[PDB]
């Protein structure tokens, strides 16, 4: 209420120092309802100074001066400036008009993109602020549309500099916090747009087990349902909700069968041609709409209508979730259009995301990106992207940029979903970029030929996805207590480097490297190898500190940018000296939570983690030396310690305390044994490789190496050469 | 023509030539102001250099040693002494590079790749050092040639190459500081012994004579036209030349035919990063590979 | 003019700012007060410290209340309040629209370095005359980004002596200087030369001012103005009328380095014309292609 004014037809309400909202109302009433993005506009009270004359106000913050000259708002009625010189004239913000600096957001869907695709705006700029407009309808105290608001312009002015986390943070308060995720969510999915009957999913299901690759999820897409047996007077069989009874006779024992082995199982639901007179659920839905059954009425799908949802969950998902089903995949491409003017897209997710609530705990959805405040509808669902080296480079940008609009959830078919063209490089360069993503679901296309399954592929390619894979499941500690973060404290567990450096420009500069969680640093290979040196390569900037590689214990000292070389099997994941990072020593095993954590420890400095559980909170301290394992409720847990290289302690129960300061604390990784592994592979004249072997053995300064692989003719040899030399310096 | 002058000038004979063309004059000012002026350097230079010539003629005849030397007389059991075909020891201070390739537009500078024996090296001319033992990529622009001398290398040169004597009435020493070194400049009539020995400096002749010495340590002219046979202490001189990594690195990046965005990230990054190995990480990442090669030289140079 | 600057109390005393809050006096060019400390309270005291001219250098858009480009106020105003401490004063500012020719000079602003922006600015240049803005100042050589071409330097210097106002200026860089002896010895006497030839032409140049005021004659004309049923005179863009005795054809590509020469293709209408620098002769009409080292212009006058 004093963060609260009015002038001539406008209202401003100064929530932060760093947010005000701004309203036009012809009528004299503004809007108090929540709105589809906004859902709460309770804030503490904070400082701001007024200039109001006759004609004109100026309300003055730590970091803005909004002005209002009264009237209907115009670029030249209301406008901004910021009090922060990031840039030399785009420290104004005009209404209605576009300032540069905007680090954009993400966008609906990835269906029928290769490659780049255009980005709405996020709220974060580098220039310090950005606008959020409000464009939806009022809610209902329960959440139903109510209509239009009385503020018939309704934007959100964000003045947060270069504080991206905090800007964010203020939106989870306005927008609402995203949930938490139940923890089978974070574990490895397997979906196929292919015609399964129960034994050969089950066969497979049974498959992956005796190739050691853990599951959580178990997706049937949408032949699950009548596809082909469909009359054509129906129109297509993409829309269905009857089980095709040829490949799924009883579907409760086929649910039952997955249940047993501890899956979740979601159908496929694509909704647009709602319920037509073939269907199973076809008479209870006709008698509860009182359509005419014999003229064939189809219930026509309309999210909008109340009778409609009502008969959609209870008569059409009710009868399924009783055979089983946990979740629902919804699979909407069909447009935007409603009587309403609401996106269909966002009455899906809003009220499938509500209803999923009813029947599991935490219980998520599958779905496309419904607009700003849709991050309170986990999972992001990206869709049909073009299977290319183009869409994997543009894919972990796309992941770390959407946290940018608090859609920290995005699921993106592992290895793509379709067209494109086969290279198991490229499929395996996925799966890597997918273990490090928000969620890892391998899905495909129709076609015969683009299954994830790592047995399609040869032994080497197939060997490497089974390692990456199982990695995913001793990560879920770790994803698990970083999404009850994203949840508790609107952190995101994907974040771009600008988050974590925002005054440093190389953290503007490489687009697909991100921080996954508070200890991993990621910088993914989304490039086909070069052949000459059988390895693929990233510019990788390394922050200030020393850095190790998560899995070779390789060390990097900040802060540099340097070209790193990986063979395809290994992908660049870096971790500061003094990280903790949790691992389940037991992924395989089918555990409601770990009987078992490896502490891994990167030597050099101090650090922390917590471990945040569903029953439970444990820290890990590591000081002077000295490693603590406390939790606040006790357990039968059994704690195993690696420090750097070594396993120290194997399976102890309870809380302890250990001194590792006479411990080994250097990895094993070398220089020699790497130089010799690269010159080895690379398909290169072995002239070139003794006399690079032998002039790197005798050479002993530094400085004189560095000068004798200056002269090589291979310009990216020098460059892998030079990596080598720059972690042995 | 100018790269054929600055070869011709360290070589045995510097014989101007041409043939019947009314287009293929040698003369300095065929060609443009800058052309011009660089072959009348070189030109000059000779005339400058016939003590040091004439002094190895007269060891060629007493004692059978070439002025020109492959490297592998000097370094016979190392590889490189073989793999630098146009590299060379002029007498026994100089070590030639020349360059025989049309320059890089993209640098304004032409290049050869130079092994460097152990011990510290100097370019003769700009005093730019090198840390031997070591084979680096060496850029020039076409008004300059790579020609280097060892810590405790001692020239002669004439200091009136205009002037039609007989025999210098006026000898320059050049000396390169950071070691002890002699030189026996041998004449029609006489021999001068030119000692640097723990940073003393000493000229005697067998025979004695009006001939005026000046000295120059490293950078400056300590001592001008001082006559007869005499010592000097440059102990406490500056032993330093003025060669700078940051006024060689502007003059680079200001010649270059590149983008001037490239020009002002490469100035600023390599200006505000400390750490030798970070800066040489730095050009590392550069797209233009001969750049790098340019750059890394002056970092190595500067280390 | 914000809290922090010099001539804030007096702008802050006569626009009745709330200074304990540093209400900044915000650029509001609509404003009869606005106007008025900006030009007696801002502008005062630095054209009384000798100031002699204004260079307006806008580029934050056309917003403004009135719906009047505020680069059109400043240039209207500005070129106004200039004639009150200097008689035939001057701005220097970018272009504001049909009729903005009132107030000269006009400022181009920030060209890329590049053969390509040098190849577009003598038709831009004369194609100007056909809204009546005929004094562009361009950075000659220039303003910023793009890339080192000492050959551009100069060819771009050679325009800009035979342009309506030769305006040395470039980027932030360390390495964007115009200072002739920036360049190698052949460049800089060229440069010098060219340079030493502008103030040489000031008195063909005064005249034609004083044309443009007295007669609404442009010093720079395309062909077509003199030759408008002649096809080539729409064919040479680059080519010019520059006052009534001289045509100028700027060479704006790099030299042919097999030559060591540069070229343009010249139209050369009916009549003798003999190139300005040297004598050499050319019977017109004719299309031919001319040839000039880097510090030779091709500049023509006729027989007479
Ligand atoms: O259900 C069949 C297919 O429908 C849509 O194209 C979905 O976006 C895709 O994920 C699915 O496999």
């Amino acid at each position: 209420n004093n963060n609260i004014i009015k002038f001539d037809k406008a209202r401003f309400t100064v929530l932060t120092e760093h947010l005000i909202r701004i309203e036009y109302s012809e009528t004299g009433e503004f809007e108090e309802r929540m709105t589809q993005m906004v859902q709460n506009r309770e804030f503490s009270e904070v400082n701001f100074d007024i200039i109001e004359k006759e004609e004109t106000i100026e309300i003055i913050t730590s970091t803005v001066h909004l002005y209002y000259n009264g009237g209907e708002f115009t670029n030249a009625s209301l406008f901004a400036d910021v009090k922060f010189n990031f840039s030399v004239y785009s420290n104004r913000w005009y209404f209605g008009e576009k300032s540069d600096g905007n680090l954009k957001g993400t966008t609906r869907t990835l269906d029928m993109i290769d490659g780049e695709c255009p980005l709405e705006d996020g709220i974060m700029s580098k220039n310090g602020f950005a606008v959020l407009a409000d464009k939806g309808k009022v809610l209902t105290e329960v959440g139903d549309i109510a209509g239009n608001s009385v503020s018939t312009i309704d934007l959100y002015l964000f003045a947060y500099g270069r504080d991206y986390r905090q800007a964010l943070k203020d939106f989870y308060q306005l927008t609402g916090n995203t949930p938490k995720l139940p923890r089978f969510a974070l574990g490895n999915w397997w979906s196929r747009y292919y015609d399964y009957s129960d034994k050969s999913y089950l066969a497979l299901m049974d498959k992956f087990t005796d190739k050691k690759v853990p599951l959580s999820v178990s997706v049937i897409d949408m032949d699950w349902h009548k596809v082909s047996e469909v009359p054509s007077r129906f129109g297509s069989g993409w829309t269905g909700y009857s089980w095709n009874k040829k490949l799924f006779p009883n579907p409760e024992n086929f649910i039952d069968e997955l249940h047993q082995r501890k899956l979740k199982v979601t159908l496929n639901d694509h909704p647009a041609d709602g319920i037509r007179a073939f269907e199973d659920p076809y008479p209870q839905v006709a008698q509860t709409l009182d359509l005419n059954t014999e003229l064939e009425e189809a219930a026509k799908f309309d999210f909008d209508n109340l009778k409609f949802r009502k008969a959609y969950f209870e008569e059409v998902h009710g009868p399924l979730e009783k055979e089983g089903v946990d979740f629902w995949w919804i699979d909407w491409q069909q447009g935007a259009i409603s009587k309403s003017g609401v996106d269909p897209l966002w009455l899906l997710n809003h009220y499938q995301y509500q209803n999923a609530q009813k029947k599991h705990k935490n219980n998520i959805i599958l779905s496309r990106y419904a607009g700003p405040g849709s991050h309170r509808y986990p999972l992001g669902f990206s869709g049909d992207s073009v299977i290319s080296w183009a869409s994997l480079d543009f894919q972990p940008y796309f992941t770390s940029t959407a946290s940018n609009i608090g859609y920290t959830w995005w699921s993106h078919d592992i290895g793509g979903h379709m067209q494109g063209y086969k290279d198991a490089e490229l499929s395996l360069r996925w799966l890597q970029f997918g273990v490090f993503s928000p969620i890892n679901r391998l899905h495909s296309s129709k076609s015969e030929f683009t299954s994830k399954e790592p047995w399609h592929f040869d032994a080497v390619i197939e060997q490497s996805m089974i390692d990456f894979l199982q990695l995913r499941h001793q990560l879920i500690p770790y994803l698990y207590s970083a999404n009850l973060i994203t949840a508790s404290e609107g952190r995101a567990l994907v974040e771009p480097l600008y988050y974590e450096y925002p005054m440093e420009e190389e953290a503007y500069q490489h687009r697909n490297q991100y921080l996954f969680g508070e200890q991993l640093m990621v910088a993914p290979i989304t490039e086909k190898m070069n052949s000459l040196l059988q390895m693929g390569s990233v510019e990788v900037w390394f922050p200030e500190g020393t850095w190790y590689d998560f899995f070779s214990g390789q060390p990097y000292d900040g802060k540099v940018s340097l070209k790193v070389y990986r063979e395809i099997t290994e992908m660049p994941v870096f971790a500061k000296a003094g990280a903790i990072i949790p691992l389940d020593k037991n992924p395989l095993k089918k555990e409601e939570i770990p009987s078992e954590i490896i502490w891994k420890i990167f030597p050099g400095a101090d650090g922390e983690y917590l471990l945040l559980e569903e029953d439970n909170e444990t820290k890990a301290e590591f000081v002077n030396g000295i490693f603590t394992v406390t939790s606040k409720k006790e357990s039968s847990r059994k704690h195993t310690i690696i420090y750097g290289e070594h396993e120290i302690v194997s399976a102890k129960r309870g809380e302890f305390s250990i001194d590792l300061n006479g411990k080994e604390e250097n990895f094993d990784w070398n220089f020699s044994t790497a130089l010799f592994r690269r010159l080895d592979i690379a398909e290169i004249s072995y002239e070139q490789k003794d006399e690079i072997l032998q002039q790197l053995s005798l050479i002993e300064e530094h400085e004189k190496q560095v000068a004798f692989i200056k002269t090589n003719e291979n310009q990216e040899l020098q460059n892998s050469l030079f990596e080598l030399l720059y972690s042995g310096k």
